[PDB]
């Protein structure tokens, strides 16, 4: 038959979800990473009133034309502004941030200034609204600062700190449910019988999903047991929006698995044209999505960071999506390749004798090792149809994102 | 005059000591903790030689036949096989269940057709394929990871394939923060004449949350010498860096820096840098000081290239302390001036030709916060560079993910 290309499957998938819309309230210090759910528009203008840009002192362009040396009548600061007389002929020495007096017309820095005796003269001319930032340059009050579906991080935060808005609304987390089935998996810190293994997919796909600040509902282990199986499902169906199989649940082959995923709900079985992996599950439960991973860690690995992450992303309600961008660099590693297949290659980025930077593999690239997740750091993505590639020839790379 | 930054970084570094206290964590709480003991492996991983494929497992001598072989028994995952083969037969093997005593090769269901009389292979058998070895992916005995290394999705998975449920990683860092000035007011509290809501406090505190940090936020403190000295006493106290996010002195004579002067051996230094300059560092009775300037600009970008490295080596991540750079043509005219490292923000992007160029976020002045919205990397600027124009190279710095 025939091999179903990874943006097929993407886009098929995201096609029949819906984001969430339940949404819950909270202070600025706990949103790193949450999503907002509604519109943040300004009650206010920043910068609230016409203040000082610089340490200097405040005039009036008809003091300036004298030539004459102004005395200082008072002096403003940002934590006590002035409010004293300010008689023609004078001047004010003010600060950075402070308002400026009542008819300023400008500011002059320190350094273009001479003490008089009695008084100050100023040397250069001077321009109406000199380092003056006025009322409302950078945020008109009522209009729209942060848009709906907006990831926040300490880029925007901050602004909105700025607005004097203490708490606001974002989309609740996305809860997942997931687990383990195989009679040949072991807990840890526990002895291994005839044949067990520690199972270490769990854990992977449990350290990624809370770092994408999702709600993790981790089951366990379950043994082969059909009884066992149908009530691990029903349970976590139960409980959250989407239910992920690490691993011991077909994503294909007939086996008694199989049958109880599809008693359970509407299943389709893909084989995707892709390096590491192939198989992949995915279909609709009665109260969740489900995805079901291959047992190979570092397939599943990288099927949940390709398909799953973005599948999480529009759920939680994120307009702004597609993971990290993509790069083209030369290579200086032989690197082996067969066509057919997108093959996600691990390598390693770094700079060049001139500047720019170039890539090396990690080593051999098959599934029965995952340390090249720890030594690379980027992902070398060949092309679906391309074959072996040489020193010196070009390829796209991929950058980790924060999880590795 | 002025000091490079590479001059202040350096100082910085050889004054302090990594931390070296101990606690013991389960793998799932571990992210982004640094390993405190090397991690030696007990166990061959996998533990025992397997099969790679659904199908079957035979010897040499009765592919060689060519006759039809029966199966003789079966094996499973986590349950192999411990009976009898006799010649002439093979046994039925799924993917990870472990080979039969005397195993040769492991071929895959489709490389076999039912008969009446047996299983019949159809294509050529190789020695050993097939079959993953014991021990191929780890050895016992060998150190698996350094003491030093930061844990993520690429090491706590490959520890937990080991039967190990807790690590010893170094304790978190601790770092007190707050803010002075009769002008700052707090989130939702109306503003009175000449005041501004506090922005700078939350800004630092968000990064050092997402740096893996432990925060001590002491709040506001108005104008007030005894206040004052109060929240720099209570801060030492219980902290290992003390940070002051603005409103004390970074070198201008006022009262907070009367008190600095007289709690601490500060320094007051002058930075060859763009945006801001000043930038206040030194030793407190019990921790390290580091004192912010006021624009916000400036603070987030003094913190970013100089707290955030210092707060790596108190940690114990034994990791590089090389800001990732690269040169990329540039696609917009830039306006620089010859005497300051300027740092600023600019937007990466794919050309229809496919390699990187980048693009100003526009305006670069300081009274604005916004270029960290819309850029997405540094642009790093030669201290003595002028102006450069479209199709110069530049070393661009990507922004990481506290923004
Ligand atoms: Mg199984
Ligand atoms: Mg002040």
């Amino acid at each position: 038959t025939g091999l179903m290309s990874l943006d097929t499957a993407l886009n098929e998938m995201l096609s029949r979800v819906t984001p969430l819309t339940a949404q819950e309230t909270l202070p600025l210090v706990q949103c790193f990473g949450r999503i907002l759910a509604s519109d943040v528009v300004s009650p206010l203008d920043v910068p609230g009133f016409d203040n000082s840009a610089m340490d200097g002192y405040a005039v009036r362009l008809a003091d300036i034309a004298s030539g004459q040396p102004l005395p200082v009548a008072g002096k403003s600061f940002a934590g006590q502004p002035y409010h004293g007389e300010w008689p023609a002929g004078t001047c004010i020495r003010i600060m950075t941030g402070a308002p400026v007096p009542e008819g300023c017309e400008a500011v002059v820095m320190q350094e273009q200034t001479e003490q008089m005796d009695n008084g100050v003269r100023f040397t250069a001319e001077v321009r109406s609204g000199q380092n003056i930032r006025r009322r409302g340059e950078d945020i008109s009050a009522g209009a729209v600062v942060f848009p709906a579906g907006t990831r926040l991080t300490t880029a925007e935060l901050p602004v909105i700190a700025s607005l004097g808005i203490a708490e606001v609304p974002v989309i609740r987390k996305v809860r997942v449910a997931l687990f383990s089935t195989g009679d040949e998996l072991q807990l840890p810190g526990q002895p291994l019988g005839d044949g067990q293994i520690y199972d270490t997919n769990r854990l992977a796909v449990h350290l990624m999903l809370e770092q994408l600040g999702c709600e993790v509902i981790n089951l366990g282990i379950i043994r082969d047991d059909p009884h066992a199986l149908r009530a691990a499902f029903i349970e976590a169906d139960s409980q959250a929006d989407v239910v992920i199989s690490s691993g011991g649940v077909s994503v294909g082959e007939a086996d008694y698995t199989k049958t109880i995923l599809e008693e359970l709900g509407e299943i389709a079985f893909w084989k995707l044209a892709i390096k590491p992996g192939k198989p992949f599950a995915f279909g609709k439960l009665s109260n969740s999505w489900f995805c079901g991973l291959p047992g190979n860690p570092v397939s599943a690995t990288l099927t949940f960071y390709q398909l799953v992450q973005p599948l999480l992303a529009k759920l939680s309600g994120n307009t702004a999506s597609g993971l990290p961008a993509r790069q083209r660099v030369r290579t200086a590693s032989r690197l082996k390749k067969t066509p057919g297949r997108l093959d996600f290659q691990r390598g390693v980025l770094q700079r060049n004798a001139d500047g720019e930077l170039e890539v090396t593999t990690t080593g051999h690239q098959g599934s029965h090792i995952f340390s090249s997740f720890s030594l690379g750091n980027c992902f070398i993505v060949l092309e679906r149809d391309r074959g072996n590639v040489e020193v010196g020839e070009w390829v796209e790379v991929e950058p980790f994102n924060a999880l590795f």
